[PDB]
């Protein structure tokens, strides 16, 4: 092998096919190359009839790999070979494994590629590296899947119908993929991925500048692999995930860069890009907003509340709107008999034209001045409040509909046409909040906005024109939000309504869900539940138990968001969450979410430590369970100690009355 | 035009495109042909350049069409052309429309199909033909998706989270596409569908010959049609359901009967189909296999328990393995501190080999004599017992893992190399449960039997051998269940687990639960829930409280589906279930469901009635809402009328309970 070392890695690269493995040199673990295929990377392309094709580039014709400096490795992979045998002729790819001469820290980087006359698309680079042997390592892959999530390498006891449905998808095609990055559906909101087993941690973050794919393979033997053959898989079960360079597509640098982690897991992970995200400006700290606006006090121990009147959707639908004296009449019971201390009303139906034309103030639900008296009520009770607002759709039942701010593809054709809530050019989205906004923060006297659907990713195609909206809101130092939000959105919100979980999601039935994302940016970005999958909802990210358990494991608020004719049914809720979650959100909601930890067998108890002193111990299964000093945590049940040093403990129980 | 007319129905030809609208007399509703291309049937086939191209038969360069007898008008297609004005030379569909001489009834055939040089794929025809207009028609697609579904052709008031799922489905593709016959994931359950308004109802019924697939468009304006064109549609969002014809597999009849019913909705289509049910031989009532096995009425009032030891996934797998004496302590438990008078209880990790080697009865479980012991518990209370058992798995992690029972495909490749738990070939698995399955019956003196895997779909590959299975099992005449069934099993078996819903499928966001199979077949077959969605876990289809009062609705038995650890946590929902669910579920057991009925605006109230003389009503959302007489229903609350005289009511709570 070529040999490239420091006094914490040794790493160690095959001549002839350019595979590596990597020793962490304290604990002796070694990190394998591809244990299916020997393959160091994994590149789909057209062959000569023009027919994609994925090979393995450790079969090419030619394969070069040398020292080029003290810490640098060069390799090349030339004529890669298809199944056939032809060759791919002057095709070549060439990548560097740079060692950092201190630390445990190697960057992997694709450095050039020659197509010839053929076309290359996917690179998997390193391929099935990393890996994790199902049911010898005891640890997970680590995904920043929205929230995030962790994929555990072994099977563990759960209740029997998840249990099957868990190890079923280990064979078959549930369990391998690709996620993208920076989207608000399926995919990654942080740019890094990794494996822990009991020894130790590995780690990748993409550079800033690339957009990889990531592949997945969550305990599956690669059956994918050979079904259309008709044979069964040669290979062992194991755990990777890939990055997936687009070569058809990327112009950034193609690096990744990998931590190596003795010991760690997934809360070592997250603090590691921790560090990244502040070099990167994405992390603007709640404690920073809060010295600019003194009114994010207001958020701490706040519910959330939507008040859906079927709008956007909808002018004034019958059965579902509200009046402003409605509103009024849900605000002030909301106080005066619900005992809520803190919220954020948000209040969707207020304008009589459709988004992207948010205004007038409707006058047939009661026009300005009782709209004034249902915010002022609000404000007189220290709450939040903003209008439902957006910029961004072009909707089809809309009497203004016109297609001339959509966007035009290189052919001239219209973009989204499929999407109807982003469907105006960012470019022209500043000029639309600009028609009105400033003129309803004037006369309803507003300390706060939500802004909806811009924001909640974070593609390149539009870009300049949502960092100028953004700038343009965040210039009114309102309290403010958005829509589910993404890292590079921090700097201009104090909180994001979701970076939670989907309901129907890939790795659904094979993961945990983990507070990867609020382990990194808890302090400094505020969350609250999905309007979608909201406190009061029963769905499959669970019930109100569960979801109450859940908020004060990962540090986030409370989302109560209904139809008015639904407000009495939601009283119930309303006073557990006060009673039990909104205490804990106030004294964690500043703080560093430290650590997490999974504490049972079937990762169903879990304890959380925030900076602010606060332990949240709960348990999202239905029997009881004990851990550490035989203390035992009741089915759908917490022990908290607050920083104060009391412990509040307690359980929500299902009950049937019978007349 | 060409007229077919009796006294209940006119049928309206247009002579040069084919089309046709039927005006269903006695309310005088009429239903249109395709409201957007005025296209009588769509043909996907390929083009002189080998690319499938979706064609209207409309266009067709010979359109015939000639009334042929009283009551039949026969038409004929001739020389499709392509979107480039090209014509497909040489290619025909022929059809034939037979009006009933008496009833609203008529039949759909593709009678003959012509190829030519060129290659025919799928037939929509009639094509976008029983529409709903979106907002003007008050009514519902019907589809027996599993248990069934209706998708309302109208938006309506919900709960805000799910109003914006809804809406929002309506306008991208999660509002089109396509389902199969008789599988037991996304599919139908029944070979038929259709839809109403508020003055009248039609359904398709499929020949028992015919597998063709059905297409969906829940009011989706077609947008997914221009999308690649990057153009808006010019289309108005409607509902309808298709059937696609199969033309490169299909070699039965390809034939669907329409019927046609003034004032009808789902309920009136599934009674017609009921009649059909019964002609196919599918209908074997409940009353008849009790005669022949009086064991059968240790089913109504049943709680189905799953007690999931990690079999058959893992052999005596540490944390999940029950001993049998710990089985026989559940047994006891269940009885004596629980007071459940009835039970199923099904214990899934019995043997020490894999399946599909269900024998011999583990040794290192305790042995032959402890597990008798406490299958003779659960007999002396009355409770029905059976193992787990499967025929049909080859599991990689088996020892005596082989290919040998395994079927190869002409080409000699295996097949189901991706569906583990359906590898062994069906002409085998008689013989595999021969192997032990008497020896079993006779040690433990068996009363019943629960069978899983085979009998979930109803593929034709392999149907010969799995017959031979069901009639071999059946042939013992014990109360014998299976996992899912289908209605071409309900002969063979007593009950079924299953029938249900997946957690995640199409049409979720767009569609309620209806309760169409057990319409038709609630007499014939009994069901309980999923074992992979027990009434313990909470879900995509509800908590406790959901499911136990859709339980009574729809007339299906408990299921509490567990792993042994979680034993002390189900005795809430045990106790919950025997006290409210149990005795609904024992009085309606061999009962007709007579009607279901929506009795909220938002869907969520909904009121049963069975022919025991049992009426269940009850309120699935958390509000209080009213119904006729100005009678209120609790959330989560009920209100049923037992055939004694005696009125149950009440609801679930959630409490907090802070120590
Ligand atoms: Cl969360
Ligand atoms: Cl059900």
């Amino acid at each position: 092998p070529i040999v490239l070392e420091n006094g914490k890695l040794n790493i160690n690269i095959d001549s002839k096919t350019g595979c590596f493995s990597v020793t962490e040199k304290t604990s002796g673990h070694v990190w394998k190359s591809d244990p299916w295929e020997n393959a160091a990377g994994l590149l789909t392309l057209t062959d000569s009839k023009g027919k994609k094709q994925t090979v393995n580039i450790s079969k090419s014709k030619k394969i070069e790999v040398s020292k080029t400096a003290k810490n640098t490795v060069s390799l090349k992979f030339i004529d890669p070979v298809f199944e056939d045998g032809s060759v791919a002729k002057g095709v070549s790819i060439a990548t560097e494994l740079r060692l950092d001469p201190n630390n445990a820290q190697l960057d992997v980087e694709v450095t050039e590629h020659r197509s010839g006359n053929f076309t290359l698309y996917d690179l998997r680079y390193p391929a099935r590296a990393f890996s994790l042997k199902t049911d010898e390592d005891k640890g997970a892959a680590v995904i920043p899947q929205k929230q995030g999530v962790i994929c555990p390498s072994y099977i563990f006891p759960m209740n029997g119908g998840r249990f099957c449905k868990w190890d079923d998808a280990t064979y078959n095609n549930k369990s391998q993929g690709s996620l993208e990055l920076f989207n608000n559906g399926t995919g990654l909101t942080m740019p890094w991925w990794g494996t822990y087993n009991e020894k130790s941690a590995v780690m990748g973050i993409v550079d800033v500048s690339a957009r990889p794919h990531m592949q997945y393979n969550i305990n599956n033997n690669g059956q994918y692999l050979f079904n259309a053959k008709g044979v069964m898989s040669p290979y062992q079960r194991i755990v990777f995930l890939d990055p997936i360079w687009k070569l058809d597509q990327e112009k950034g640098k193609m690096r990744i860069s990998y931590h190596f982690i003795p010991g760690g897991d997934y809360v070592d992970m997250a603090k590691v890009y921790q560090k990244e995200a502040k070099a990167r400006g994405h992390f603007v700290s709640l404690q920073e907003k809060l010295k600019r606006n003194p009114n994010v006090n207001k958020l701490p121990g706040a519910i959330y509340f939507g008040i859906y009147g079927g709008y956007p959707h909808y002018v004034n639908m019958p059965g579902m709107a509200f009046t402003f004296d409605e509103l009024k009449n849900i605000i002030k019971t909301i106080h005066d008999d619900l005992r809520v201390d803190k919220a954020f009303v948000h209040a969707w139906g207020t304008f009589s034209n459709f988004v992207p034309h948010n205004y007038p103030i409707s006058e047939a639900l009661g026009g300005p001045e009782k709209l004034k008296a249902a915010v002022d009520l609000a404000k007189s009770y220290g709450y939040l409040y903003s209008s439902y607002h957006a910029y961004s759709p072009m909707l089809e039942n809309d009497p203004n509909f016109t297609t001339d701010l959509m966007q035009r593809d290189a052919e001239g054709k219209l973009m989204n046409t499929g999407s109807r809530w982003a469907r105006v050019d960012p470019k022209f989205q500043k000029g639309l909040a600009q028609k009105n906004i400033e003129k309803e923060i004037s006369y309803l006297g507003l300390e706060a906005d939500i802004t909806d659907i811009t924001f909640a990713a974070y593609r390149e195609n539009g870009k300049e024109g949502r960092i100028e909206l953004a700038k343009y809101i965040d210039s009114f130092n309102l309290v403010n939000g958005t829509e589910h939000g993404q890292e590079q959105w921090i700097p201009y919100f104090d909180m994001f309504e979701g970076m939670t979980y989907l309901e129907d999601r890939p790795l659904s039935v094979i993961s945990h869900p983990a507070p990867l994302f609020n382990l990194v940016y808890h302090e400094a970005i505020a969350n609250f539940g999905k309007i979608q999958d909201p406190d009061n909802e029963v769905t499959a990210n669970g019930d109100f138990r569960i979801k109450a358990l859940r908020s004060m494991l990962f540090g986030r608020g409370t989302t109560i968001f209904f139809a008015p004719y639904e407000f009495e049914g939601m009283r119930p809720m309303i006073e557990m969450a006060r009673d039990l979650v909104s205490p804990v959100h106030k004294e964690t909601f500043y703080s560093e979410l430290k650590s997490h930890e999974y504490l049972s067998a079937d990762y169903k108890v879990q304890r959380s430590r925030f900076s602010s002193g606060t332990e949240v111990i709960a348990n999202l299964g239905p029997v009881a369970q004990k851990i550490e000093g035989g203390i035992s945590i009741p089915g759908y049940g917490y022990r908290i100690q607050m920083k104060d040093g009391s412990l509040k403990t307690g359980h929500f129980q299902v009950s049937l009355h019978m007349d």
